[PDB]
């Protein structure tokens, strides 16, 4: 948490868990609930690895084909 | 710059940058406002050494087709 010389608040987060919403309370500044932390864990974890293969097979046929759309 | 004696002032600069000149002021000689050292360089620097590499080989190979122009 540090703050920046010109009025914008610079933070870092890191995601846990998605999440419902209860309940919508006007703002500035908006609240809300959670009903209940959506969460997951993989079941049948060899799918799992066949799927984490085939999408990195995916995303490595996605980056080589840059020529001037600077994408690192 | 080396100053020659006959009446021509031959400088010697290896330059900088390109910039768009926004005016002319009358002379002669004439004053003209540009814009700053146009010599950043920006992110993915990978496609930049892979394209600089295809342009070096590109003009080895032009500069053989005009051999026949005999090209320097």
């Amino acid at each position: 948490a540090m703050r920046l010389p010109d009025g914008t608040l610079q933070v870092m987060v890191e995601a846990r868990a998605r999440a419902q919403v209860t309940d919508y309370i006007p703002g500035p500044y908006l609240r809300a609930r959670g009903e209940v932390f959506s969460e997951i864990f993989p079941i049948d974890e060899a799918v799992v690895r066949v799927l984490v293969e085939e999408l990195k097979e995916a995303f490595e046929k996605y980056v080589a084909n840059h020529k001037s759309l600077r994408l690192d």
